[PDB]
């Protein structure tokens, strides 16, 4: 039955890899440049998991399992993981992936994010976790066909309601705005639509098999990489999140190498290794604090409605934003080098590359990410200028040609 | 007491990194390039500490705990731990120093080798330690004086002779022949012999404090990495070996500082992430199954006269050399220029080489380098082979141009 961990994961990375779904991209990028094409993924994806969690449930192939509520954890733990999401490079299941795609910052990143999570939940930060474990609320559910017994509340619980009609008021509403509204542009041939589908079965799939392992949960990042570090320091055995991590790393790994787009990486400036690092261990404390990261809480836990999930996610959001300000703000004429850049980077060099440039002027743009040459392209159009041609030079590595026009 | 580590450990790493004092390089560039400039360092200290141990035991401020011996362990553990070395680019204090260098590269190699011996002490990897551990010697030492009760056998303990007699007549020997034989010549002006006489006060400074704090041993490595993780990750205290850990790459890092030598560090190739993983991996396991490192065997075990040490840093030296192979087979005109800006020492002196004799007579040749060893031993292999070197400059912070003149 864990195996079926390697599996989950395995596919889970996948996904991740092909649609290039980055949730610290789609927090930060829907305020810094009014980005929501992976907004409307994770709000179509949410809204899908609200379909099919409470369909699973009532089929009888698995019970929700909502996390519990505490105030003080959900909140001050949600902002740090938020802070160290845009500290790192990326939230944990976007760390996770980047490893099998080739990138060294993203080794370090998980290496401390692991690191951290773990001080925090029985080493030298276990004092501060003891601590918010004060705060917990002891609001409950019953055992249902819907919730294992002990749970933590939903909006369906403290309403009074069948977590049926929530639900689906819920989910129509995510899916009307998803739909009825304008979704920036992209050239991922791997679509949000389509990648919402893929991704939400996926859970669906994590949810069954893992609660048949004994874990009733679906898809995580943080208890998985605390299972690996525990089996390699203390010899206890692996579980089914700790075999999805193993999957998430090489399904990413073979879905990149298989596109082309693996490539062993490095940053422009070696100052980056010490944020990433920096970031990761934000992130294992922000995660242990919070009970749940990007992936626990916010894509696996908001479709049940837990409060606790929507609560942490409120705060995931707000520190992204807070660290994203502090942080931020062919004949061939001009050349601009990008390759080993911070994903946010490559768009804004390259746009403040077109907008200071003459009409007619032929611009090279050097990438070495593959988010970056789906995302280009549209700044390119709606500035007037059009792409050329996107030319492979290295594997993984990407020349973009731009024609300036007025 | 134990706060007396981070003392220790602060002058332990001033020390290694003024006299660029990286055992790896030692053992490898004696075989590789025919120098001896870091041996006969090592040669000398060895000396300085067979003499300095016995005699501090002597007047009672010490006593010596030779480790035990496990031929499986010090055999197969050393040979893999020499591996490991090379690969990590590096060995376990050299790696712990580089550290505070700011050596990304060394950043990676420490968190796999940290997490490596932890995992084979009490982890994934301790059923491998368990089986090895079945061939322990039962032979041992009696409490005296000169030793810890039941500690390993010594030279001395299997002559039956008083630990002074094969402490002097040794120590004699690696005298003279540090002294009566020529040595590499570098460019350092912490020189090997102002390097050794520190090296070895340090040493006895470790043994001594270490074991008011109820560690009775000198300066080690493996044991400061794994108590480190340990505090960290199940909140036990710290001891008096973690706390050297945390002050070797304080000490290293100030000196880097002061010397205007510091300076955040990449390696040309990302591969190398890679490789010193491993490599950190390697020693990991090799340092615990070996009961020892590069300095908790050789440099603090061997003037003991430790069996176990001498043993198991004659595996060091053959896995090294092993790995070596497997690895290792201003206004100037400026004719060509090279640049080896993060390439692993021994690198930028061999591509200096490489350079320099691939050259026309008169050619000047500029040498990009991020490591300041490398500064101090390009020079000689310049003037070995005829030609000269015209300035050496600063370009950025840990950073240098090497111009070379070529003649003939
Ligand atoms: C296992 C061989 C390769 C190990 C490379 C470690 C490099 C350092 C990374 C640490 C965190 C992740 C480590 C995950 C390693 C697998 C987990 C493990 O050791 O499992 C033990 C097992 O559960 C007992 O029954
Ligand atoms: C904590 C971690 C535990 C361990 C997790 C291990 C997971 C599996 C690894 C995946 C990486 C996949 C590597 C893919 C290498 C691709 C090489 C490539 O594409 O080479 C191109 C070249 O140009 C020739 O065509
Ligand atoms: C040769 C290298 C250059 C010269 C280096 C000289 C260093 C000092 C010499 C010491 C050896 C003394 C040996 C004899 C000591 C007296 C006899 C003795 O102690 O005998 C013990 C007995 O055999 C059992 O307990
Ligand atoms: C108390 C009894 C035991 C003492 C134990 C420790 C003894 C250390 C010194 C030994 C002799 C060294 C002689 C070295 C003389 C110099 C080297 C030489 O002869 O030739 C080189 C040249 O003359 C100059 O660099
Ligand atoms: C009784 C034992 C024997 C006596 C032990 C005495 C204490 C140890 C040495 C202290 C400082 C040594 C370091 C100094 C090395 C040379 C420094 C130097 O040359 O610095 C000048 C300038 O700043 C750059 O060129
Ligand atoms: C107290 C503040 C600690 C900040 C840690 C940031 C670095 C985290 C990296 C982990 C790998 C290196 C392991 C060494 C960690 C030593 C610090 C530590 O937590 O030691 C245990 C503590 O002293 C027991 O009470
Ligand atoms: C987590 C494992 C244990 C970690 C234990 C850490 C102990 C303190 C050492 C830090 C590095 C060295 C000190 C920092 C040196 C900075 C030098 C610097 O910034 O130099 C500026 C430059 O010279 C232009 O002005
Ligand atoms: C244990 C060491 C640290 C591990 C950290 C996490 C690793 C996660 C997976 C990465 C793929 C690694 C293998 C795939 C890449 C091989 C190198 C490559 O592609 O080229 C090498 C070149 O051919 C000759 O130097
Ligand atoms: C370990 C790293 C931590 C990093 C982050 C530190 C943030 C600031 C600290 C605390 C905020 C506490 C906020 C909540 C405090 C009041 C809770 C409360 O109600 O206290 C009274 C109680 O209900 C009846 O005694
Ligand atoms: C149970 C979930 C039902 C969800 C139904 C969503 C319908 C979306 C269509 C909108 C029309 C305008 C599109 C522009
Ligand atoms: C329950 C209702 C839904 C059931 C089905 C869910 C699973 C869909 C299956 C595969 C994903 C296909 C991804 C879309 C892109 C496929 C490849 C493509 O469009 O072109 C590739 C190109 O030709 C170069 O390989
Ligand atoms: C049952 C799983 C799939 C449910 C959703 C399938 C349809 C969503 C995609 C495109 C609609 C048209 C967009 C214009
Ligand atoms: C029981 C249900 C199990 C889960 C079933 C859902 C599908 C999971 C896998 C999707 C792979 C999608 C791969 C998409 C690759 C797109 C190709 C691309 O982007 O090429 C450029
Ligand atoms: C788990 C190991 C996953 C990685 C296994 C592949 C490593 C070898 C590799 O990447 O080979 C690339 C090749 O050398 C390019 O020509
Ligand atoms: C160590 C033993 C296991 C080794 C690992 C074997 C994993 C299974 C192999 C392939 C199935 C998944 C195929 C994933 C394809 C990703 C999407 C993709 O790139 O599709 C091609 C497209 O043409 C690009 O544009
Ligand atoms: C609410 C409690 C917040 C607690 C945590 C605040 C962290 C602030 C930022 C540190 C990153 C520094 C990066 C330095 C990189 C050089
Ligand atoms: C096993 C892991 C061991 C620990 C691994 C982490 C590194 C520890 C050492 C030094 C940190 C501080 C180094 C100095 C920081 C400033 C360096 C500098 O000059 O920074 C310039 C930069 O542009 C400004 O943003
Ligand atoms: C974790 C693995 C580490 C690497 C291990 C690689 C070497 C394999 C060992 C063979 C030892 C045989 C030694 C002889 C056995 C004892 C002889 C006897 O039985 O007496
Ligand atoms: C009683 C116990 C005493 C124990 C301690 C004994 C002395 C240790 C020396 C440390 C500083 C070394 C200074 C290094 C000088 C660097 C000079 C240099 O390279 O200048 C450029
Ligand atoms: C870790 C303890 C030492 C931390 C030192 C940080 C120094 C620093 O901030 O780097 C220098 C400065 O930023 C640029 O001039
Ligand atoms: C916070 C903790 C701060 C610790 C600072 C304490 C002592 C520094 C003294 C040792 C400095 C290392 C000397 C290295 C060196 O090169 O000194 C000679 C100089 O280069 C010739 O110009
Ligand atoms: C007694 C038992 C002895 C043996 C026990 C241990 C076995 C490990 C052996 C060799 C590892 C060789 C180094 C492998 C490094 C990984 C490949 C890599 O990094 O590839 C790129 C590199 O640059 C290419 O040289
Ligand atoms: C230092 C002793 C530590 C403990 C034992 C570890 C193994 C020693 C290595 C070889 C043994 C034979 C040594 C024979 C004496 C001359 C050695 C020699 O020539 O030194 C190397 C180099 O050639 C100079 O240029
Ligand atoms: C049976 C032995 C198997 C292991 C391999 C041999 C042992 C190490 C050899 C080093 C010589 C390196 C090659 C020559 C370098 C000359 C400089």
């Amino acid at each position: 039955m864990i195996w079926t961990g390697l599996l989950v994961g395995f596919l889970f990375g996948i996904v991740l890899q092909r649609g290039r779904i980055a949730f610290n991209s789609a927090f930060r990028d829907v305020l810094l440049f009014k980005d929501n094409y992976l907004f409307k993924l994770a709000v179509f994806t949410l809204a899908l998991e609200m379909i099919l969690f409470v369909l699973l449930s009532q089929v009888g192939l698995m019970q929700m399992n909502p996390k519990p509520l505490n105030l003080v954890g959900n909140i001050i733990g949600g902002f740090v993981f938020g802070l160290g999401m845009v500290l790192a490079g990326g939230c944990a299941s976007g760390v996770t992936y980047r490893v099998g795609e080739g990138l060294t910052t993203a080794w370090f990143a998980a290496l401390f994010y692991g690191l951290g999570a773990y001080a925090t939940k029985s080493g030298a930060f276990s004092w501060w976790l003891s601590w918010v474990g004060q705060f917990k609320s002891p609001l409950s559910v019953e055992e249902s066909a819907y919730y294992v017994k002990g749970a933590g509340p939903t909006i369906s619980s403290v309403l009074g309601l069948n977590p049926w009609i929530p639900a689906l008021v819920i989910a129509a509403l995510f899916i009307l705005w998803a739909f009825g509204t304008k979704t920036t542009s992209r050239e991922t041939k791997f679509n949000w639509k389509i990648a919402s589908v893929c991704l939400a079965l996926v859970a669906g799939l994590g949810f069954i098999t893992s609660t048949l392992s004994g874990r009733k949960y679906g898809l995580g990042i943080t208890g998985g990489w605390i299972n690996l570090f525990q089996g390699f320091l203390t010899n206890s055995p692996l579980n089914w999140e700790g075999l999805e991590i193993v999957g998430i790393i090489l399904g990413a790994g073979v879905a990149a190498a298989v596109a082309g787009e693996f490539k062993l990486r490095m940053p422009k400036n070696p100052v980056t290794y010490l944020q990433v690092g920096i970031g990761g261990l934000l992130m294992g404390i922000g995660a242990v604090t919070a009970g749940g990261c990007n992936i626990g809480h916010f894509l696996t836990g908001v479709p049940q409605l837990a409060l606790s999930s929507w609560l942490a996610s409120i705060f995931f959001i707000l520190g992204n934003w807070t660290m994203a300000w502090i942080l931020f703000r062919y004949q061939v004429s001009k050349e601009i080098d990008v390759r080993g850049e911070v994903c946010p980077i490559p768009d804004v060099e390259a746009k403040r590359a077109v907008q200071s440039a003459n009409d007619g002027e032929i611009i090279l743009v050097r990438i070495d990410y593959p988010a970056s040459k789906e995302r280009i392209p549209e700044t390119v159009k709606k500035l007037g200028s059009e792409v050329l041609e996107i030319e492979e030079a290295a594997p993984g590595e990407w020349n973009i040609y731009i024609k300036v026009k007025k």
